[PDB]
């Protein structure tokens, strides 16, 4: 199944292992799954971040191919373990790819792809927050654009707290800035901007849903010496439009 909508609550599973076959049946498809790091914990999907490791080497980086569209939304709950080691930060949650789906230091300067995802980050002074990681035509650096936004805008996020995250994306047309990127967390708008995802219209469509949970960053101080856990629940995905 290449779905256009999904509603997953993991409520039908016994506490225990969660295979990529399980992931395929809930998501329709889920590529790049690493089932030794997925686990059902009390009606909840738990993802393990391995100690002394970053990116795919320690986390779970899955893409769910979806029905191509020009407008999409999703909702989900995310909770860090009550004893989570924040460390420097990393990627969390469900987002969207457009076109070639640029990530990982490959900026969308060529007008052929981008992504809408979210990170956590801890500053030198110890403030911890969520922040956008947006790859798009006009991203200023090789890595994701934050638009300078953070949730909360003052203070820090908190371990053990359930954050309800709403993500909405809209394709742009041609070379116009008439696309949209939007992230709302517990009712607060973190990001809501016009954006130019692409300049090549053959790559303007939303093509899959990202499910990326990892530490880093690529420097070793983003690592943690303990295995760490992030809990997801209530994923609702909905195609809104396809406008060729
Ligand atoms: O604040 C600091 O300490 C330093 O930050 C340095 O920049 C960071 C960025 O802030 C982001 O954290 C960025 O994340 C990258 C990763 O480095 C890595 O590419 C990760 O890659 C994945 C990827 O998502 C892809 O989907 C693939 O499937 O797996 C990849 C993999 O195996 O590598 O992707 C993140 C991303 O997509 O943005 O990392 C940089 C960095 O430098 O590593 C920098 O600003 C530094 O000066 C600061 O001191
Ligand atoms: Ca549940």
């Amino acid at each position: 199944a290449i779905p256009s909508s999904l509603s997953i609550n993991w409520n039908n599973y016994a506490t225990g292992a969660y295979s990529s076959g399980n992931a395929a049946s809930d998501f329709g498809n889920a590529g790049g799954w690493n089932q030794s790091r997925s686990y059902i914990s009390d009606g909840t999907l738990r993802v393990t971040l391995l100690k002394n490791a970053l990116s795919g080497a320690g986390g779970l980086i899955s893409n769910i191919d979806v029905s191509d569209g020009t407008e999409y939304e999703l909702d989900y709950d995310v909770r860090f373990h009550s004893q989570f080691d924040w460390s420097r930060g990393g990627a969390v949650g469900f987002g969207f790819s457009i076109g070639e789906g640029n990530t990982g230091g490959d900026p969308g300067w060529d007008g052929n792809g981008g992504t809408l995802r979210m990170m956590w980050y801890q500053t030198d002074a110890g403030r911890v927050f969520f922040q956008p990681a947006i790859y798009h035509k006009d991203q200023p650096g090789q890595y994701g654009d934050t638009f300078g936004k953070s949730y909360p805008s003052s203070g820090s996020i908190t371990k053990g707290t359930t954050y309800h995250v709403h993500v909405y994306i809209k394709s742009n047309t041609g070379s116009n800035r008439d696309g949209r990127a939007q992230i709302i967390i517990n009712g607060t708008t973190v990001l809501d901007t016009a954006i130019r995802w692409t300049t090549n219209d053959a790559q303007r469509l939303i093509k899959n849903m990202t499910f990326h949970t990892f530490r880093g960053g690529s420097q070793t101080y983003w690592q943690s010496p303990v295995d760490s856990y992030i809990y997801y629940d209530n994923l609702v995905l909905r195609k809104i439009r396809l406008e060729h």
